[PDB]
C-alpha cells in the first residue's frame, strides 16, 4: 500500500434503497446477457460480484423503486466495463487508431434505427438506451447523449497522455476532467431518479457551479481509492494524486494528504451553493412549487451520490480500502 486514507470529510450520512439484493442479481444475469463476464477477456463474474455496482447504486440512489434501482445499476455495470474494457483491450497496447474506430461506432446506439452490436460494450448501450429514453423529455435526451460522448472522449485524450508519457498539470487536469469526465453522465442519471431540472435554471451559474464542485469532489475522491490500481497495475496517468506528485515532487501521501483538501473545500462549495445560490436563482426565475421541488429533489441527489459513492468505495474491490 503506498499511502495511508486521509481523514475524509463526511457531513452527511448516506443512506442504502432497500433493493439492493434484486438490483445484484438482476445486473449480475444482464452482464452475461450482454456478454461481460466469461469469454470477454475483461471480467469474470467473480470480478463483477467483487466490485458490487448493486451495492454502489443502492448506496447512490437510495429512494427509487425496485426497477429504477435496476436499470441504473446496469448503467454502471455498462460505464465501468466500458472502462475495464477499454483499458484491457486498447490502453494495455497502447492501441490509438484501433481505439478510436472503438469509440466511433458508439454514438450509432444512441439516435436521438440502430446497427447490430459487435461487442458487449455496444450491446449494453444499445439496451441500455431503448430502456431509458423513453421515460425521459427529448432535451435529456439530447444532453444525456452528449455526457455519454464526452465519457468516450476522454478515453482518448487518457490513451494520448499515456503513450506520449505526459502527465497533466493541476488545472489541466481538473479541467479536463470536468469537460469530459463522468459527472454530468451520473447527474444525467440521478434526473432519472429523481427528477430533471427545470430548464428555466439549467443553465443558470448556479447549476453549474453545483456541477463544478460534484464533479471536482466525485473524481478525487476515486482518485484517493484508485491510485494504487492505476499507478502500480494499470498504468494510467489521470489521477489527482499522482498530478500534484510529479507537479510538486511531493511523496504519496504529502501528494494525497493535499488532494484531501482540495476535496473538502470543493464539498464546502457545494453545500453553500446547494443552500443558497440555487435557492436564491430558483426565485429570480419564479419556479412554480412544483418545479422547486424538483430542483430540490436533484440537488438532493447529488448529496446522496456523493455520500453513497464515498460509502461504496471503503467496501468495492476495484479499491483501496484494505
Ligand atoms: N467509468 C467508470 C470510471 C472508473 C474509475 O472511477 P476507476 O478508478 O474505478 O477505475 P476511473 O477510470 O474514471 O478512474
Ligand atoms: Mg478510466
Ligand atoms: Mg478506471
Ligand atoms: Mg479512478
Amino acid at each position: 500500500q503506498p499511502f495511508q486514507l486521509p481523514h475524509f470529510y463526511l457531513p452527511h450520512p448516506a443512506r442504502l434503497n432497500p433493493h439492493l439484493d434484486e438490483a445484484r442479481a438482476h445486473s449480475t444475469t444482464w452482464a452475461r446477457e450482454m456478454g461481460m463476464l466469461e469469454g470477454s477477456g475483461v471480467w469474470e463474474q467473480s470480478d463483477l460480484e467483487a466490485h458490487d455496482y448493486g451495492l454502489l447504486c443502492a448506496y447512490t440512489h437510495p429512494d427509487c423503486d425496485g426497477p429504477a434501482l435496476s436499470l441504473i445499476t446496469d448503467w454502471y455495470v455498462w460505464v465501468f466495463f466500458f472502462d475495464d474494457h477499454f483499458l484491457e483491450k486498447y490502453k494495455r497496447s497502447q492501441d490509438r487508431l484501433a481505439g478510436k474506430a472503438h469509440l466511433d461506432r458508439l454514438p450509432l446506439f444512441m439516435p436521438l434505427g440502430m446497427p447490430e452490436p459487435r461487442n458487449p460494450v455496444e450491446a449494453g448501450l444499445a439496451d441500455l438506451w431503448t430502456r431509458t429514453v423513453p421515460a425521459m423529455s427529448a432535451d435529456w435526451r439530447r444532453r444525456f447523449a452528449v455526457a455519454t460522448e464526452h465519457l468516450l472522449n476522454e478515453s482518448m485524450w487518457e490513451l494520448s497522455n499515456i503513450n506520449e508519457g505526459r502527465v497533466a498539470n493541476p488545472v489541466e487536469y481538473i479541467e479536463m476532467r470536468r469537460k469530459v469526465g463522468g459527472a454530468p453522465w451520473s447527474a444525467g442519471l440521478v434526473e432519472y431518479a429523481t427528477a430533471e431540472v427545470p430548464a428555466a435554471v439549467a443553465g443558470t451559474r448556479p447549476l453549474r457551479v453545483l456541477m463544478e464542485t460534484f464533479s471536482d469532489a466525485v473524481h478525487l475522491r476515486n482518485d484517493l481509492f484508485s491510485y494504487q490500481r492505476e499507478v502500480e497495475d494499470e498504468g494510467e496517468l489521470s489521477n489527482g494524486v499522482l498530478v500534484l506528485e510529479t507537479f510538486f515532487g511531493c511523496t504519496t501521501q504529502e501528494a494525497a494528504d493535499l488532494v484531501n483538501d482540495v476535496l473538502t473545500s470543493r464539498l464546502h462549495q457545494f453545500e453553500h451553493t446547494a443552500f443558497t445560490e440555487v435557492p436564491a436563482v430558483a426565485l429570480e426565475k419564479g419556479l412554480t412549487p412544483l418545479e422547486v421541488a424538483a430542483v430540490g429533489a436533484y440537488t438532493k441527489g447529488l448529496q446522496d451520490w456523493q455520500s453513497g459513492g464515498h460509502e461504496w468505495h471503503m467496501r468495492s474491490s476495484r479499491y483501496m480500502n484494505k
